């Protein structure tokens, strides 16, 4: 626990060759793995410095989302870039916006009004029109569309791919993720769209405390990813 106490007075950033560095007094911040922490932009450097300047008495890895995502980018995503990109790309074949409920009518309508504009956006802007199904039996997507979607993901930089991760896996939609990083919608909107079903059920049959707690947790993480994406551009 001694290792968690703050021992610095000031936090600053330094140019540094391979990206920006964050300095606790004179000492460079490093990743939990001893690897030097290098950020692609001064905007992210500055934001991470604020997290470390805000440390009270003890370091709380949970109150430091930007630092945590930067560590992941450096230690996990960049080195396994292709694998991560392939995994996010797979969501194109099982995208939430592609599966509509069969009933009741009011829910089918809610899904169409909320999701059809995003499916349209994907067909128009990403040239990735998705086949949509009603029910639970998986419908086959055009192989070419799936490849374009995987390319959209794989064309990202490592810090950007790190941001996209939660924006796709939490709501369970590659389109909602891409729509956020492309500015078509913001994270809170993507979160609201992803839970049309959950919200529908809640209003008609009653809220579920744990599900609401789980949704609040997903939204917070999605906003963290969105913030990380913008700071790293």
């Amino acid at each position: 626990e001694w290792k968690a106490r703050r021992f610095w007075a000031s936090v600053g950033i330094h140019k540094e060759e391979g990206g920006w560095a964050v300095l606790l007094d004179e000492r460079p911040l490093r990743t939990p793995g001893k690897q030097p922490l290098r950020l692609p932009t001064e905007a992210l450097a500055l934001a991470i410095a604020e997290e470390w300047q805000a440390v009270q008495e003890v370091i709380d890895p949970n109150a430091m989302p930007l630092t945590r995502s930067a560590n992941s980018a450096i230690e996990k995503v960049a080195p396994q870039f292709d694998a991560v990109a392939a995994m996010l790309g797979d969501y194109g074949g099982t995208d939430l916006l592609s599966y509509r409920a069969d009933a009741p009518e009011a829910l089918v309508r809610a899904q169409a009004e909320g999701w059809d504009p995003l499916i349209d956006w994907a067909a128009t802007e990403l040239r990735a029109p998705l086949r949509i199904t009603h029910g639970v039996i998986p419908v086959p997507q055009d192989p070419v569309v799936l490849l374009k979607l995987r390319a959209e993901v794989a064309s990202l930089d490592p810090f950007g791919l790190t941001a996209l991760h939660d924006l796709v896996t939490l709501p369970g939609s590659l389109i909602l993720g891409l729509a956020v990083i492309r500015g078509r919608i913001d994270a809170p909107t993507a979160h609201a769209l992803s839970r049309i079903d959950e919200e529908f059920q809640a209003e008609r049959w009653g809220r579920d405390e744990e599900a609401e707690a789980q949704a609040a947790s997903r939204l917070a993480a999605m906003r963290d990813s969105e913030r990380f994406w913008h700071l790293t551009r």
